[PDB]
């Protein structure tokens, strides 16, 4: 038998801790064997378990292009996710027109924001010693900081989180392309407002670039929109969810990081190695040899991550949480030209998350009557939480 002939990134079987971890870690050993696989699912696909089979494709662009990043393909209409869904020379221009908002020193400007808002979150249940630290903390804290970088309301999370649903998860087909159209319709006003009334965010920033000469089409815009309100809302919503819960359960890393905070940065990056949330997908456009399989034209290939991120070639103890590990070239982040935008964001926004999270909450545990939710995907990753905690004091109010 084999698992890759039945692989499929949104029916990932589940085992008794709630993950699809001890699936990874079977399809991990049989990668050592066969790296790249075809799986039944969507019609017949490339599934490409093995690190150094990823890196191969990752950073072949002459014969993989990222018209297949999403696959299944994402709902955004007629609009392209923008950088992530190009290739070059396209994907190089519209690219470095957002290069320095994301620039680690621009990024490391957003600490004690995201330090105050991870506070203000945790006022309103520490004194009510329980909590969904999904919906509560982790997609919130993201869902704050993207609308802030986007130009939009804060408060607003449940708008944002619906229309990110439609684009990824949405099942009936109409009900999920008239629900982006409401994003599309938020963005061409909001693109409007900003035309005349401009202020330091990122859509602020593209709306009033120019690419050889002329102006971004809104069409452009909207897809800068939507890229960059999916990195918050989804990607990072499911990595710290799937941290805190198992921070919740996991008490041997939960002191340590407590006892040792210098070594946050770095147990950050192993958490992001052992729970990336992401999968990516290529589109062959020429006959290529990877390995031992062949592809043509036309066919996907499907990079499985955290299948990878396990690979004993390339990291010692794969399957331990080692938060000491370095240097660690996990593949959570990609790799190559599309390495994440949002890289250095997402390790401060992690880093101040945990601290304040653990600060204020040294002792948690998750809730014996309450269910925890895992959310299959090309992002997947925890989506409840349940929690339970001593009732606790408010910092402000
Ligand atoms: C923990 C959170 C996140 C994870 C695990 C993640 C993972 C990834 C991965 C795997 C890629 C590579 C794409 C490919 O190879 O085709 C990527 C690309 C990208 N990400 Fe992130 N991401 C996250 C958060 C974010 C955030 C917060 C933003 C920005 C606000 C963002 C913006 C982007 C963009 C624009 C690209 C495309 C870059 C390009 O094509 O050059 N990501 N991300
Ligand atoms: C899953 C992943 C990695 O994240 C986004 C934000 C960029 C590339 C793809 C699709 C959307």
């Amino acid at each position: 038998t084999s698992l890759f002939t039945t692989a499929d990134h949104y029916h990932t079987p589940l085992g008794p801790d709630g993950t699809p971890h001890a699936f990874f870690e079977a399809l991990r050993d049989e990668a050592e064997t066969t790296p790249i696989g075809w799986s039944e699912a969507y019609g017949g696909h490339w599934v490409v378990a093995g690190y150094k089979e990823i890196q191969a494709v990752i950073q072949n662009t002459k014969a993989f292009s990222n018209k297949g990043v999403t696959f299944p393909r994402y709902e955004t209409g007629e609009f392209e996710l923008m950088m992530a869904g190009q290739d070059d020379p396209v994907h190089k221009k519209y690219r470095q027109l957002v290069a320095k908002p994301f620039s680690p020193e621009a990024t490391d400007l957003f600490t004690e924001q995201l330090r105050q808002s991870t506070n203000d979150l945790i006022d309103a249940r520490i004194e009510l010693g329980e909590g969904d630290a999904a919906t509560w903390l982790a997609n919130e804290i993201p869902a704050r900081l993207t609308a802030i970088l986007l130009g939009l309301p804060p408060e607003d999370g449940d708008t944002y989180r619906r229309w990110v649903w439609a684009i990824t998860h949405v099942e009936n087909p109409e009900e999920g392309a008239e629900i982006f159209a409401e994003l599309v319709a938020h963005a061409r006003t909001l693109i409007a407002e900003r035309r005349t009334n401009p202020g330091n965010d990122i859509m602020s920033r593209v709306i009033m670039s120019k690419i050889d000469g002329e102006s971004l089409s809104e069409d452009d815009l909207i897809g800068f929109f939507t890229i960059l309100l999916l990195g918050g809302i989804d990607n990072t919503a499911r990595f710290l969810s799937s941290v805190f819960w198992r921070l919740a359960w996991d008490i041997e890393l939960r002191r340590r990081l407590i006892a040792h905070p210098e070594l946050i940065p770095n147990a950050v990056d192993e958490l992001l190695r052992f729970y990336g949330p992401a999968m990516v997908g290529r589109l062959v456009t020429q006959e290529v040899t990877v390995g031992d399989i062949t592809m043509k034209p036309g066919q996907t290939a499907m990079l499985w991550f955290p299948i990878a991120s396990r690979d004993r070639s390339a990291f010692d103890s794969p399957d331990n949480i080692v938060i000491e590990r370095t240097p660690n070239r996990h593949l959570s982040l990609g790799h190559g030209i599309h390495r994440c935008l949002g890289a250095h964001l997402i390790r401060v926004e992690a880093r101040v998350a945990i601290t304040e999270f653990l600060k204020r909450i040294p002792e948690f545990s998750l809730d014996p009557n309450k269910e925890c939710e895992w959310l299959m995907g090309q992002v997947a990753g925890m989506l409840h939480v349940p929690i339970i905690f001593p009732k606790g004091k408010r910092l402000s109010e």
